[PDB]
């Protein structure tokens, strides 16, 4: 085994850029270490996926034979959206499964989500594949590849389960990323007219990145679906396990709402369920899941951390502000932005209001989006540790599972750091203008108390 750089292994998945921090031989590497780690928890089956990124088709060969070259029996299902791999390691004879993505980022960047017997890999799981490499702590055996046709399977399976009440016209945005291999044909499946928005598997991203997240990618989605009078438009980010929502008129809705109308209809059809949301969501979420009988549970940003938190507290549904929903009732508990698409299509196709009105309906805070200050990598934890150690707040409850996290009783802010880039990253909601300005004016001096060259952009 070489030595591979410390950069690629990160809180919830490996990422690193092709041909630079990311060579076949990476590749190769990193399936060793996944095909020993299954195999030493009794798991030598392992589908393998990727998504529709120009380097894909060569990476995801090394990826398998380093697998291979465990012993293990690898189900090799193709291309396919990183939900419907999940999907694979949750139907298929094997509870292992590595998808080889890249997400939302641009053309030349890909990565591994990693599952191994069940359990989706986080922070000293994913070190233990990289100190693996460096110890060659590594399984040898003769193993095995056979191809498996999966999407028809998993296509069948939402379709079975949903049930729309009228018939909706959804414009269906996949920015060339890997859902469009299924995302439009299923939502007509479910009952649709689709007009479809960059729906053909480009890895070159020639129109616009597949991320969500920024609503400037959102432009072209907001402008169809006014100009066709559709009654919604749904986006999807590179590799399908995030969605963003566009109502008739619009109107971007954050995944936070988008939760609180999932949350509304699991909790009415389950009592006493438990329904899990990261510390950026809007503390709404805290009152209407308690008033329809469920328990709210509050955790960490991370689709890994999540999946797990879900394992624990047997919760029906989860959320992040990120745009990642993870159903388990009626569903297998991975986030799915396509599946999350159909649940939504099928609730809205039960109302008799346009899906502005829907979501309109839950009212309305005033909130910041995410903020973000540039810090470094040596000092982006420590400055979080001494808030969390130091700062203070005045009257609030204060929460500090990942950052911290302060409720007035007239609103909220956050602080935390990114797991991901050299970064802090903010959020704030209040019931009034002048109480959101309280409540960042709590924050910029407590932030300027650590470190007062910090550039505070608020
Ligand atoms: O970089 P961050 O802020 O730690 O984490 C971010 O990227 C992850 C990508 O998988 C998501 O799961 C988180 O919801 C998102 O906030
Ligand atoms: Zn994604």
């Amino acid at each position: 085994a070489p030595t591979l750089p410390a950069s690629i292994f990160r809180a919830y998945d490996i990422r690193g850029v092709v041909g630079d921090t990311l060579t076949a031989e990476t590749a190769y590497w990193i399936g060793r270490a996944i095909g020993s780690e299954s195999l030493a928890r009794g798991e030598p089956c392992v589908a393998v996926g990727r998504d529709g990124r120009l380097s894909g088709p060569e990476l995801v060969k090394q990826l398998i034979q380093g697998l291979v070259d465990c012993g293990c029996q690898v189900s090799d299902v193709g291309m396919v959206p990183t939900p419907v791999l999940y999907y694979a390691a949750n139907v298929l004879e094997g509870k292992s499964g590595v998808m080889l993505t890249g997400s939302h980022n641009p053309p030349d960047y890909n990565g591994f989500k990693i599952v191994v017997a069940g359990e989706t890999l986080a922070n000293e799981q994913i070190q233990a594949l990289r100190e693996r490499i460096e110890k060659n702590d590594l399984a040898s055996g003769v193993g095995s590849v056979e191809q498996v046709d999966i999407l028809p399977r998993y296509f069948k399976q939402i379709r079975d389960d949903i049930a729309m009440a009228k018939p909706m016209k959804v414009v269906v945005d996949c920015g060339n990323g890997v859902a469009g291999v299924i995302a439009p044909q299923l939502i007509e499946a479910l009952g649709c007219s689709v007009i479809p928005l960059y729906c053909e598997v480009d890895g070159n991203f020639p129109n616009h990145h597949p991320d969500p997240g920024k609503p400037e990618n959102l432009k072209d989605l907001i402008a169809k679906v006014k100009a066709e009078n559709a009654d919604l438009g749904l986006a999807f980010d590179g590799d399908g396990d995030r969605v963003g929502v566009v109502t008739n008129t619009g109107t971007i809705i954050y995944p936070d709402r988008l939760l609180m109308l999932f949350a509304k209809d699991v909790v009415s059809r389950n009592p006493g369920a438990d329904i899990i949301f990261d510390v950026k969501c809007t503390r709404r979420l805290i009152a209407l899941i308690s008033g329809y009988g469920g328990r709210p549970v509050m955790w960490k940003t991370g689709h890994s951390l999540i999946k797990k938190k879900m394992k624990e507290t047997g919760a029906l549904l989860a959320g992040e502000m990120s745009g990642h929903v993870f159903f388990k009732e009626r569903w297998f508990g991975f986030d799915d932005g396509i599946y999350s698409a159909a649940r939504l299509l099928e609730i809205l196709s039960q109302d008799q209001r346009d899906s502005e009105h829907v979501f309109s309906a839950f009212g309305s805070d005033i909130s910041t989006p995410e903020i973000n200050i540039t810090v470094t990598e040596d000092s982006k934890f420590a400055i979080i540790e001494a808030l969390q150690r130091d700062a203070q707040w005045g009257e609030g409850n204060i929460t500090t599972l990942d950052g911290v996290r302060v409720d007035y009783p007239k609103g909220w802010g956050l602080v935390r750091a990114s797991n991901t880039t050299p970064v802090l990253v903010l959020r704030f909601e209040a019931d009034t203008e002048e109480e959101l300005e309280r409540i960042k004016t709590v924050f910029r001096n407590q932030l300027k108390a650590v470190d007062s060259s910090l550039p505070v952009p608020f």
